[PDB]
C-alpha cells in the first residue's frame, strides 16, 4: 500500500539492456533511489560490472539495494559496489547467504547491513514501501520486486518463468501476483532473454522424464555437464541417481559452494550416502556412478575437453564412458561444443543425444511473457534484459495484450525515463559503462 502523494519517477537502466547479463536498474521515487540487481557479465567474444558513477555522485540518496536470486546475473557485482557505497541489502534467505558468501570469498571486512526479506516482507521508506512476490527460475527463493508509488506499483520480475511441474520454493505467487495487478500496476520492468521464442518452455518433469529414460540405458560411467546455476537441473540428477542405484560426484575435491550453502539450508533433497567424494570414485563399479561437471562461464565444456584429451587434473574419460550435455549452448559456445564432441568420440565415448523438440530456458517465452503482461496490466512497460531485437520483441507481445505502444519505453545504458505527472518522457542520460575486472 502507498504512503503518500508522489511527483517524480525515474528509472535508469546501468546494465541488463542491450547485453544479456549484468542485470542492475536504478529506480527513483522523488528524492529517494533504489538499486534492482547487481549482476557481473562473463566477457564473451574475469569479469564485467556496471559502471556506477551515477550512482556514487548521488550516493546520499541510495536507500536500499534489492536482489531478486542467487544466479552471478543478479549479484555478481555486489561486492564490487558495498566497497564504494554503503546501502542495506535485501534479499531472499538464499540470496543473503551466497552474498555474503561472496564477500567472504573476497576477503571484504566491510560491515554490512543485510536484511532477508519474504513475499510477506514490507519495507517502507521515506516516499514508498517495497514489498515482494516469489517468481519460478532455475534456482529456488527468487523474488520480484513490487515498489508502491501513488502513481501505481513499479513492478520488476526479475528472471522468472511459468512451469506447472515446479511447486516447492520454485512455486510462483500467482495470487499475489494477481491482486498487485489490480490494484494497479503504474510501470512493469521485464525479463525479455526468450522473448523471440514461441509457444512455451519445455515442462521441467518432460526434460527429467526423457533424461531418466536416456541414463536408464547406460551401461558404463555416466558424466554429465550442468551449469552450476540450474539447481532443478542437479536436483533433476540426484532423483534420477537415486531411482537407479547410482551415486553421485561433482568434480573435486570440495563441493561447489553455492550447492553445498543452498544444500545445508536444506533446498535440495538428498538422500543418505547418495554423493560420494570424487576421491571414493574408483572404489565403485562403472555402472554405479554418476559424474556431475559443473561451472560457470563455459568451462563444464571445457572440463570434458581435458578429460578426453586425457589432460584433466583430477579424473580422465575412460572408453565406453557416457556423455550427457544437460546445458543450452550460446551461439558463441555452439563451435566449441562441436571441437568436445569430437575429442569425445575419438577417445571413445558415448554421446547421449539431447532431444531437439525439447526447449530448455531458465526463462520464459513469449507465451510465458505475455503471461506475466496479462497479470499485472501495466501502464507503461520497459522491457530489459536482452539485446535490442530482445527487447522489441519483448515490446510486440506487450502491444499484443493491450499496453499502448507509446507507453512502451526501449532504453540504453544511461537511458533515463522520467515521469512528471503528466508525461513520461525519455529526457536525460547518465555515465554508464562497463568496468572489466
Ligand atoms: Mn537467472
Amino acid at each position: 500500500l502507498i504512503k503518500k502523494k508522489n511527483k517524480d519517477i525515474r528509472i535508469i537502466p546501468l546494465g541488463g539492456v542491450g547485453e544479456i547479463a549484468k542485470n542492475m536498474y536504478i529506480v527513483e521515487v522523488d528524492d529517494e533511489m533504489f538499486m534492482l540487481d547487481a549482476g557481473l557479465m562473463f566477457p564473451e567474444d574475469d569479469i564485467v560490472i556496471p559502471d556506477i558513477q551515477y550512482v556514487i555522485e548521488n550516493k546520499e540518496r541510495l536507500k536500499g539495494i534489492f536482489l531478486t536470486h542467487g544466479h552471478e546475473h543478479a549479484i555478481g557485482a555486489v561486492s564490487y559496489v558495498l566497497e564504494q557505497i554503503d546501502a542495506p541489502v535485501y534479499g531472499s534467505k538464499l540470496t543473503i547467504a551466497l552474498v555474503k558468501e561472496a564477500m567472504k570469498a573476497r576477503n571484504i571486512k566491510k560491515k554490512v547491513r543485510y536484511y532477508t526479506v519474504n513475499h510477506d516482507s514490507i519495507m517502507r521508506f521515506k516516499n514508498v514501501n517495497v514489498s515482494f512476490f516469489n517468481t519460478t527460475h532455475s534456482i529456488p527463493d527468487s523474488l520480484g520486486v513490487c515498489i508502491h508509488t501513488s502513481y501505481g506499483s513499479i513492478v520488476y520480475t526479475g528472471e522468472f518463468k511459468f512451469d506447472q511441474s515446479l511447486h516447492g520454493h520454485y512455486a510462483p505467487d500467482l495470487k499475489r501476483m494477481a491482486e498487485i495487478g489490480d490494484e494497479g500496476v503504474f510501470a512493469l520492468i521485464s525479463d525479455s532473454t526468450e522473448a523471440e521464442k514461441p509457444g512455451y518452455n519445455t515442462p521441467e518433469n518432460i526434460i527429467e522424464h526423457h533424461m531418466y529414460d536416456a541414463f536408464a540405458k547406460v551401461k558404463g560411467r555416466l558424466i554429465v555437464s550442468c551449469y552450476a546455476s540450474n539447481f532443478v537441473r542437479i536436483q533433476q540428477v540426484l532423483n534420477i541417481a537415486s531411482q537407479l542405484n547410482r551415486k553421485v560426484s561433482f568434480l573435486g575435491r570440495s563441493l561447489e559452494s553455492s550447492f553445498n550453502i543452498a544444500r545445508k539450508m536444506g533446498y535440495f533433497d538428498i538422500p543418505k550416502d547418495l554423493l560420494i567424494p570424487i576421491n571414493e570414485v574408483e572404489n565403485y563399479p562403472k555402472n554405479e556412478v554418476i559424474i556431475i561437471a559443473t561451472g560457470m562461464q563455459g568451462e563444464p565444456v571445457e572440463a570434458l575437453s581435458q578429460m578426453a584429451r586425457k589432460k584433466h587434473k583430477i579424473m580422465n574419460i575412460e572408453e565406453g564412458d557416457s556423455i550427457f550435455l544437460a546445458i543450452t549452448a550460446s551461439a558463441n559456445m555452439e563451435v566449441i561444443i562441436a571441437d568436445t564432441l569430437n575429442e569425445l568420440v575419438r577417445a571413445g565415448a558415448h554421446i547421449i543425444p539431447n532431444n531437439k523438440k525439447i526447449h530448455a530456458s531458465s526463462h520464459g517465452c513469449m507465451e510465458e511473457l505475455k503471461m506475466m503482461l496479462n497479470i499485472m496490466k501495466p501502464e507503461y512497460f520497459v522491457p530489459v534484459q536482452g539485446e535490442f531485437k530482445m527487447q522489441i520483441a519483448h515490446a510486440k507481445l506487450a502491444a499484443e495484450t493491450g499496453v499502448a505502444p507509446e507507453k512502451i519505453f526501449l532504453v540504453e545504458k544511461g537511458d533515463v525515463i522520467s515521469y512528471n505527472g503528466k508525461d513520461m518522457i525519455l529526457n536525460e542520460k547518465v555515465q554508464s559503462g562497463n568496468i572489466l575486472i
